């Protein structure tokens, strides 16, 4: 509708705002604005560096009255530095100080992959490997599942999982609390249709990034696909009247995934929400599912080696 129940039994809104990339300058006035046009649900995460800035939106909001804290639904993520059991807690205050709250709504594993510990986000030997740490999956999620035992999160979940990683987490020992949701890439030319089936079989709900393809990505090369000038789909949206970047928010909310584009920019951060007036046609989705190209936005060859690298199985 336009949300979706966990298994905690909250409704997490289908619609977020994405903050990859929106700078601690830009981005305050970014989430006031979404909050005001009608976003119920920001996507955040520690690596992005720009969490003291977001809540300082959240925090106006509040004070303002335009919303109280339980219509918000903010999920932040542990990042890869932080995956032994006795840095999650840390992790997760940390972000909630500077998000300036008391709880989050969804705290994700933030990538399968855990990096050494220490203050460089992504920690390189001398010929630029990704140095990785002695973590595993399932002891992360022990420790994610404390978060929730603790009162500090009502929901817990994982990122770039493929089926296998989620399976280990479903069958581990001693599980307490099963993921609520896989945010994964997803968007025409990447359309996960496999790890999708599979996640909503087992009742884990998917939310899709990068629905636009992520063009501000920093490794982008101008030659580079791009889903919001490919003209097919251009094509679709002016069939309805709507942008390009409508048609592609619009397309994962028909699969029954959550989506949470990214703008800075006041005007798209609203165009960007004129979608829940309008459908895709059947001939509409299949065609958009049918520009899969298996591209993925977001891998970094330095990890590829990774015990935990998530992109060399099918799905
Ligand atoms: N879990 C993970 O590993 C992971 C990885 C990637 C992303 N994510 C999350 O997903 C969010 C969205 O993905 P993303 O940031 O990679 O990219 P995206 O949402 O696919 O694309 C954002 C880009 O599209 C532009 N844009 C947005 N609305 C527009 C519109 N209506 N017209 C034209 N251009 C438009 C933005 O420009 P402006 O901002 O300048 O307006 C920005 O350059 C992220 O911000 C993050 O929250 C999570
Ligand atoms: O992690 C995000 O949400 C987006 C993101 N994505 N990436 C690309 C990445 N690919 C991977 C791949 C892995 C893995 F699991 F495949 F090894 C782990 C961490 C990363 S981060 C970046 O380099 C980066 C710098 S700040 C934010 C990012």
């Amino acid at each position: 509708a336009s949300r979706l129940l966990l298994n905690n039994g909250a409704k997490m809104p289908i619609l977020g705002l994405g903050t990859w990339k929106s700078p601690p300058g830009q981005v305050t006035e970014a989430v006031k604005v979404a909050i005001d046009v009608g976003y119920r649900h920001i996507d955040c995460a520690h690596v992005y560096q720009n969490e003291n800035e977001v809540g300082v939106a959240i925090q106006e909001k509040l004070r303002e009255q335009v919303v109280k804290r339980e219509e918000l639904f903010i999920v932040s993520k542990l990042w890869c530095t932080y995956h032994e059991k006795g840095l999650v807690k840390g992790a997760c205050q940390k972000t909630l100080s500077d998000l300036k709250l008391d709880y989050l709504d969804l705290y994700l594993i933030h990538w399968p992959t855990g990096f050494k510990p220490g203050k460089e986000f992504f920690p390189l030997d001398e010929s630029g490997n990704v140095v990785p740490s002695d973590t595993n999956i399932l002891d992360t999620w022990a420790a994610m599942e404390e978060l929730v035992d603790e009162g500090l999160v009502k929901a817990i979940g994982i990122s770039n999982f493929n089926h296998l990683q989620v399976e280990m987490i479903l069958n581990k020992p001693g599980l307490k609390y099963k993921p609520a949701v896989n945010q994964i890439e997803c968007h025409p030319y990447l359309t996960q249709e496999k790890l999708i089936q599979y996640c909503q079989s087992k009742g884990i709900v998917v939310t899709a990034y990068s629905p636009l393809g992520s063009p501000d990505r920093p490794w982008a090369k101008p030659e580079d696909p791009s889903l919001l000038e490919d003209p097919r789909i251009k094509a679709i949206a002016a069939k309805h009247n709507k942008t390009t970047a409508q048609v592609l928010i619009r397309f994962p909310m028909q699969r029954n995934l959550v989506v949470i584009p990214k703008s800075v920019t006041p005007e798209r951060i609203a165009e960007n929400f004129k979608v829940f007036d309008f459908e895709l046609s059947s001939q509409d989705m299949t065609t958009l599912l049918s520009y899969n190209r298996n591209w993925r936005v977001c891998a970094l060859l330095s990890c590829t080696s990774h015990k935990d690298y998530p992109f060399h199985e099918e799905f």
